[PDB]
């Protein structure tokens, strides 16, 4: 929470 590598943009 919140993670954005690529998107994959939920994660973490």
């Amino acid at each position: 929470w919140v993670i954005v590598v690529g998107v994959i943009g939920v994660i973490g």
